């Protein structure tokens, strides 16, 4: 019957300085998953399932 | 029957300063999956699944 | 029977300052899947499923 | 009597992303000196005297 | 007699990601010096005085 | 009679990631020196007197 947001933040990222020095980076998947590097990400959902950074192997049935 | 929104953010990412300073990076797969290197990202699902960086591996029926 | 948005934010990415110095960077995929370097991506869906990098290996029925 | 130089770098500036949101900027100077945002600059100088950003006050003699 | 400089360097800048959000800036010099914001700025200087950012009040003689 | 350098680095600045919210920021200098926000600066001098950020004083005589 009333609802008033203001200034509200959800699912937020904002101010991230990030340095990354590598001299080698190497990644050898054979058949399954791999996730790698996941920087700074934001979501919000609404009914719904959610993931961010969900490596599933393999399915079967 | 009322709803005020204001400086709402929701699903948002700002602000953001990155450096990457790497001399190789190989990446090898063979059959899977593979996610690499997400930086910044933002999402908003409404009634729905949402994914990011989902690696799935094979999948069977 | 009242909505009132204003400066709402969904789904957003602003504000983003990268640096990438590789001297090398390879990708060698064999029948598989792969996703790399997702940066500054914003999506937003209204009843549907939503995926951003989404790296699904092969599908069987 | 023998001088090799090879990928020398001097007085160099590379490879930088600045992001400058702003919703106002004033600058009001009444009979003095005022330098404002100086990026990304690069100088060399023989046998001289070098400045980059030098605000002098008024000289007199 | 021999100088073998190699991937030497100096007075380098180099790989700098920056951001700057900023609602209001002012700046209200009355009669003397003022020197903001300076970023990424590099400089070499042989048999001279150097000064990046050098904001000298009035001389007088 | 012999020199060799070899990824030789002097008065050298890199890989540097910063982020600045500033809701306001003023400067009210009156008749004397001001020097605000230096980064990322780099400086190399051979035989004369080196400086980066300095605000000197009125100078009299």
């Amino acid at each position: 019957v009333l609802y008033v947001g203001s200034k509200t933040k959800e699912g937020v990222v904002h101010g991230v300085a990030t340095v990354a020095e590598k001299t080698k980076e190497q990644v050898t998947n054979v058949g399954g998953a791999v996730v790698t590097g996941v920087t700074a990400v934001a979501q919000k959902t609404v009914e719904g399932a959610g993931s961010i950074a969900a490596a599933t192997g393999f399915v079967k049935k």
